[PDB]
């Protein structure tokens, strides 16, 4: 699977392109935020964070975990109603809130073995690891995204013109 | 070090924004075109290629290992009197040839051998593997370029705006 670097969801994406693509569930988890993430996502020092962590598959075939961390506060009812199996970034325009600008650094590395167990990937192999802020119409933060994509079945492109 | 995807030599992007950086000279090849590579560069099957592959450093260490394949046509005395520790990419621009459209993929891998050594790397450490062909102001290709680089030194970034 060929994925030029977007700012839309690469699942959607993949639906796109004419391919199965979905998420399976993995977790909901209730955090606070850390010193670092507090930053991140401009919240204070100790405010609630929804996290989501879902398994993504292409064409049939897993391809990649995702886990998200919300800010609890902006997204009233999300883990109650959400249906996890949906798009997450349609429900987050659905609340008012336009994906406005995304930075993403892209890392590679070796998966730990609960990621590699849920992917169904030899802990020895590459993965991207992508991690993600995004920022609303008024710059404040939507989400902290990171994705861990299974070398093997994924490559990036990008086209760029002068 | 934190890198920007972009069109520019990374090598160069590093020295403009303070960092040291250089190459180190692996290895001048002669190749012939085959019925890929013919393909990719526009040429026909037997004309000459000119392969350069260097070592990239960066902030002082050993970072990135390319392999360069160019038309050898279109770069008359090219082997003889390019200085490799220099920028190809301003060579060729001195040469009145413009970076005016490229196409990258970018995926993980891990080295061989060969080229863990030249890196100075551990052969289980995660690489990210860019393949790149540039074209010129007529749409006329200028290199097929891979860039075999550390994953535990590089991170590459993208910043996307709606």
């Amino acid at each position: 699977i060929r994925q030029p670097l977007g700012m839309g969801s690469y699942t959607e994406a993949a639906k796109a392109q004419g391919l199965s693509a979905g998420r399976i569930l993995v977790a909901w988890s209730d955090l606070t935020a850390d010193e670092v993430l507090a930053g991140v996502l401009g919240v204070d020092v100790g405010a609630p964070v929804l996290q989501l962590e879902r398994v993504l598959t292409t064409d049939g075939v897993r391809v990649g975990l995702e886990t998200t961390k919300l800010p609890a506060q902006r997204y009233p009812g999300l883990r109650e109603t959400f249906d996890h199996e949906a798009s997450l970034y349609a429900e987050i325009r659905s609340r008012g809130i336009a994906f406005t600008r995304t930075v993403d650094t892209i890392d590679t590395a070796l998966p730990d073995a609960r990621e590699a167990a849920l992917l169904g990937a030899d802990a020895r192999t590459p993965m991207f690891l992508l991690n993600r802020v995004s920022y609303d119409q008024d710059d404040v933060a939507i989400e902290q995204r990171r994705s861990l994509y299974r070398g093997d079945r994924m490559t990036f492109t990008a086209v760029m013109h002068a």
